């Protein structure tokens, strides 16, 4: 009828509709997957994930200029996709680096991030030979120096910058004094003080400048300002140390935050266009200050891992709730909740939800997809439409849950993690099995 | 000097200072606790907890009238404490029931909650002989009644109401149409419809009405109006069924949300006083409509498990961030983060945090206790104060993390769940061990 259309910018590349009207991913009907693997279920469309890997890499000239941000979603299978498609991998803590290593990720294609890197983390990284570390404090620079000098290597590093730009969807805020934990201020001199300290020692070596300015960005405008303010530092450093000790700072890392479509109306720019533009503004901005254009590096998380995966639920309860003297809201309770998708409660995110186990001829009715936790705020999709005949047993899917949902998953109310499955050219396979009661108790020490 | 005083209403009841000025819990210096067990670390003052159980029990007449809300924090060890203290236990999903059972908590004393109970969950609960189930939809009534009949029993049952009172700290909102997922509206007739269904079944027995109206409540005003609306439903229920079928509805459960002190300035009423007003609100309101007073039940989660415990961290980085042309904010980055305490990001919570490894002279400086994840919003304490000589390797501790902290814990950025440890009179045992790279990978297949 009208809730039937599956906006292609929102749903995985390989979504189709059955002859019996069952939504399918990679040739497999979602009903099949719920019978085989249970619900709730995370369903990853592997070709989608790889596709986006490939489209981004082409857009920026090389998969090497594209670092996947592990925090969006990480496991061995994914580390292995990243590796195969030739991108780099951005890990953020000791734990992330471990997993990437356990999955035999090339450690020269790993960059390590973080505002509070411990000593053991910095050690373990040069020990495996990570080969970029984006430093975030004077203290980390001191530690990294000792540690690296001790190992008899020269660690390539980037310094993380605050340029006071914060971008989201179609706007951005600029501030005199960015008030957050990451990076070093350009304007207050802290960043230049750091650039010096890194020049003072022989055990580190500054190879670029990093800036991360937001998420869910749909415009290039904020990157342009951010890039201007970053290249501005570059100017300052060749102005104090002359183009020679500086020739080797040839990378500008503009971070991630490249947005995706959670809702049909969401209109992030095709990656190719976006990339062409950024490349232009990096080249205009560096030339208009007397400097050879540096290479552009970005760090996508979501824009790779997000659209390809969907979360499949089973309707359990359907309750009509009166919200005014005339109007109602259809609360449809589902298999999971803030345990596998906290994004709605935590960031006020908005998702798209659809009936997938069949096609309904019933009219659209206003609705709330909620979960099963004992908390009124356990809402998965705050505002949507649902066919009037939605009923227990039906299966629904929430789109674009591949980034940030599982990584943030918890065991609230002792609800185990859902299973994760990948589907590819007709074939599904369990990647991350579903937690069980034994898992829930595994930490308990008798 | 003033960052030195540990308010007694905020920190666990057995908190003290060393002769060398180190903070201790039930007699163990925190710094000692840190070297054996590591940080991040949950330290539970076991005796504060039991102490909290006994007091509440005493106020509302008996442990039978106080059900502890598992969702706040649950493991076998805690299940055992609640049991030993003679209270009941509210569980919310299958997993919560399972753990309680494994800890062989007495099922007569368990009560099952939830907005979307599954057929299997309700089946398991009748099998275990659960004893009370608070029903939330007409669908649950059909499902439950069948399940009880097949098992040959009559399941006692309360109905969850929506009375249009939402309460927080020193105020409450009233609404004509409460717009949330739980319960059955009284004003709409949804509640009567439910009461009527339960009376009409063969296999259910209605023994009370249930109402939960908020969180962090400090006034009794919201409870008053609630009980009023709630007991007004009882008044209808004898205007239909007359008194003889209604003298089985003998329990009014007013939910939880009883408040606690996160900051020194927080003034929740002392439990013995609260109970006594609520007891009299129920008797005044109960005869006001010609009924004999039902017994009052209450459902604290936070008020039991909250204050007893704290979270111990190790400062790793200290950055001084310019937030104004003249002002500064001391970013003190720490050992875990939103993974072990998401409340600040999720609800905008406000916590106390103090230096505990030692005493300082240095004057207090404005600060933000921040975590180690690759996200700017990874903030544990947004607005506090730290001694100016604060430096890495120091130990700080955050008060009142006993409730909804570890329950909400995730593995964001593969940061494993901290260890949880109980301390009773100079002795400290491990309760929940800390996760490791193996637990991180424990759901991987191949
Ligand atoms: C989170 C993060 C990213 C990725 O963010 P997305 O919005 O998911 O694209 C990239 N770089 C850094 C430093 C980050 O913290
Ligand atoms: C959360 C909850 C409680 C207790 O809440 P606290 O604020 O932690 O006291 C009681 N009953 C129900 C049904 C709940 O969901
Ligand atoms: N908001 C509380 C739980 C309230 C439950 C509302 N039905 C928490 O901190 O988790
Ligand atoms: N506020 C962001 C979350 C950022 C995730 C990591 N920096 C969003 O739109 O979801």
């Amino acid at each position: 009828n009208e809730l039937l259309h599956l906006a292609p910018n929102v749903w995985p590349r390989n979504t189709t509709r059955d002859e019996v009207g069952v939504v399918c991913i990679a040739g497999i009907p979602l009903t099949q997957l719920a019978q085989e693997y249970g619900t709730p279920l995370f369903v990853i469309d592997e070709d989608d994930f790889r596709s986006r890997c490939r489209e981004t890499a082409a857009a920026f000239g090389s998969g090497a200029n594209v670092h996947y941000a592990a925090k969006a979603f990480l496991c061995s299978e994914v580390a292995r996709w990243i590796s195969e498609e030739g991108l780099c991998l951005d890990v953020c803590t000791g734990g992330e680096l471990a997993v990437a290593l356990h999955a035999s990720f090339p450690p020269e294609r790993i960059t390590l991030h973080g505002n509070n890197k411990s000593v053991s983390e910095l050690t373990a990284a040069v020990k495996a030979g990570v080969g970029h570390i984006v430093v975030d404090s004077m203290t980390e620079i001191e530690r990294l120096d000792a540690i690296a000098g001790e190992a008899g290597i020269v660690q390539d590093v980037l310094v993380r910058l605050t340029v006071g730009v914060e971008a989201h969807t179609h706007e951005f805020i600029s501030t005199a004094h960015e008030d957050q934990k990451f990076g070093l201020s350009v304007a207050s001199g802290a960043a230049m003080a750091a650039v010096r300290r890194v020049f003072a020692t022989d055990h580190l070596r500054l190879v670029g400048l990093h800036s991360h300015i937001g998420s869910q960005i749909f415009d290039v405008d904020g990157f342009e300002l951010a890039a201007h303010r970053v290249i501005g530092l570059l100017r300052d450093v060749v102005g104090e140390f002359g183009p020679e000790k500086t020739a080797q700072i040839a990378t500008v890392d503009l971070g991630g935050g490249l947005g995706i479509s959670y809702l049909p109306s969401d209109d992030p720019p095709p990656i190719a266009e976006l990339a062409a533009k950024l490349g232009t503004i990096v080249s205009d901005e560096s030339t208009a200050v007397g400097l050879p254009t540096p290479k552009l590096v970005v760090e996508p998380g979501r824009a790779i891992a997000g659209p390809g995966t969907i979360t499949l639920y089973e309707v359990g309860t359907v309750k009509d709730v009166d919200v005014s003297a005339t109007a109602h809201r259809r609360y449809v309770s589902v298999d999971g909740g803030m345990s596998d998708n906290i994004r709605t409660a935590l960031y006020g995110a908005q998702y798209d939800v659809r009936l997938v186990s069949r096609v309904s001829d019933a009219p659209p009715v206003p609705a709330r997809l909620v979960g099963k936790h004992c908390e009124s705020g356990d809402i998965i999709v705050r505002d949507t439409w649902v066919p009037d005949d939605i009923r227990p047993g039906d299966l629904v899917a929430v789109a674009a849950t591949g980034a940030y949902c599982y990584s943030l998953s918890s065991r609230y109310n002792m609800v185990g993690r859902p299973a994760v499955v990948a589907v590819h050219a007709g074939n599904a396979r369990l990647v991350l099995r579903r937690e069980t009661v034994d898992d829930l108790l595994s930490l308990e020490v008798r």
